[PDB]
C-alpha cells in the first residue's frame, strides 16, 4: 500500500545527510518524514557490519568480545559489538573479519551472516549485516591479540562471559558513566530469557 | 581522556538536527564528527522499545512484533513495538502505552533496561528496552484493540520465541522486508544460548 513519492535533499555533510521524504500513506494521503542517510553507501548491501564474536577456549566459558570507545554523537563512552562500515567492493564477511581484527586483534572464523537489518528505521535508512564469528582462542594467532586501530580510532577490548553477559554489562554501567548499545543489550537479554 | 569541545548546528528540522561535533582525541588532537540528534528529547532516553512475550497456556510462547512502512527505509520493517517517551512519561508507562496502541495487548512490566544507544557512530539516540509479559488467556487480551495514533499503520506479527530467528529469516525471504537489528540480535542470542 505505502511507498516513497519523492526525497528532497535538505542538508548534505561529508558523511551524513538530511532529507525530506514524501510518501503515500495507506489511506491514500500524501505525508512527509525527515530522514537521515549516510553519504558513503555505494553498491554495498548495507552500510556496515557489527560482529558477534564468540571467543572459545579450552576449559573456559565462552566469551562475547565487545569494544569500548568514545562516540562523539553520544558525547561519551559506549560498549558495542565490534563494527565498521563496509568498504567499496568488500563483502560483509570480509568487512567483519577485518574490523574484528582491527578493533580487537582477534582473527575469527565466519559462523553466520544476517541479511541487511535496520539500525533505527524511524530515523535513518542505515543498515548492517550482523556477522557471527567464532574466535579459536587456543590458536597461537589469538594468544596476544593487539588491536590495529586505524587513524583516529582508540578502542578498548572487553570480553565478557556469555553465561553472565547481562549482569556483567550491568556491573560495568554501575561503575562508570557509559552507555551500552541496544543490540548488545538485546543479545544479553535474550541470553537471560533463554 | 576524550570529550566534546563544541557543537556546531548544521541543519535543524522539526524532528531531527545535524551537528558538527568538535572533540578531543586521546592524543590531544582536535577532531570533528558529523552527528544526528532528535529535537524532541526533553526524558531518560528518546524512546522505548518493548519486548512483548505473549504467554498463552498450551501454546508456544511468542514474541509480538510489528510491521510498518518506514519512510527513511523506503520500505516495510519488522520491529519491536516502540515509540518516543512523552514529556513527563516514565519509560515503563511509555512501554505499556505503546504496546497497547500498536498491538492492542495489555501487558505487565518484567524488567527495564538503562538508556541504551541506537547507532552511536551516527546519533545520540537512546531507548529503554522494556520486557513485558502478556497474559494472552486474560479476557482483556482476547480480542486485542490496536489504537493507531494519527497516521500510524501497524500490522501485528507474533512469532514463536523458540524458533524466532528461523521465522524472521523466512519472512525476509518471502516478503521483501527488513528486520530490525535489535530484533535480529535478540533472535540470534535465543539460538546462541546455553
Ligand atoms: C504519520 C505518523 N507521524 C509520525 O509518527 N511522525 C514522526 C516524526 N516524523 C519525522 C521524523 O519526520 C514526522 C511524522
Ligand atoms: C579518523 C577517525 N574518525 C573517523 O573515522 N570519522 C568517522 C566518519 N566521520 C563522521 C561521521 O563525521 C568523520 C571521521
Ligand atoms: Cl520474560
Ligand atoms: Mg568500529
Ligand atoms: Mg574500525
Ligand atoms: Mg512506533
Ligand atoms: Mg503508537
Amino acid at each position: 500500500k505505502q511507498y516513497i513519492i519523492s526525497e528532497e535533499l535538505i542538508s548534505e555533510g561529508k558523511w551524513v545527510k538530511l532529507e525530506k521524504t514524501t510518501y503515500m500513506d495507506p489511506t491514500g494521503k500524501t505525508r512527509t518524514w525527515e530522514s537521515v542517510k549516510r553519504t558513503t553507501r555505494k553498491e554495498q548491501t548495507a552500510d556496515g557490519v557489527a560482529v558477534i564474536p564468540v571467543l572459545q577456549r579450552t576449559l573456559h566459558y565462552e566469551c562475547i568480545v565487545l569494544v569500548k570507545q568514545f562516540r562523539p554523537p553520544m558525547g561519551g563512552y559506549c560498549i558495542e559489538f565490534p563494527a565498521g562500515l563496509i568498504d567499496d567492493g568488500e563483502t560483509p564477511e570480509a568487512a567483519a573479519l577485518r574490523e574484528l581484527e582491527e578493533e580487537t586483534g582477534y582473527k575469527g572464523d565466519i559462523a553466520e551472516c544476517s541479511p541487511a537489518v535496520c539500525m533505527d528505521p524511524g530515523l535513518s535508512n542505515c543498515t548492517i549485516h550482523i556477522v557471527t564469528v567464532t574466535i579459536n582462542g587456543d590458536d597461537a594467532e589469538n594468544a596476544r591479540p593487539k588491536p590495529k586501530p586505524g587513524d583516529g580510532e582508540f578502542v578498548e577490548v572487553i570480553s565478557l562471559p556469555k553465561n553472565d553477559l547481562l549482569q556483567r554489562l550491568d556491573a560495568l554501567v554501575a561503575e562508570e558513566h557509559l552507555t551500552v548499545d541496544a543490540r548488545v543489550y538485546s543479545y544479553a537479554l535474550a541470553l537471560k530469557h533463554a
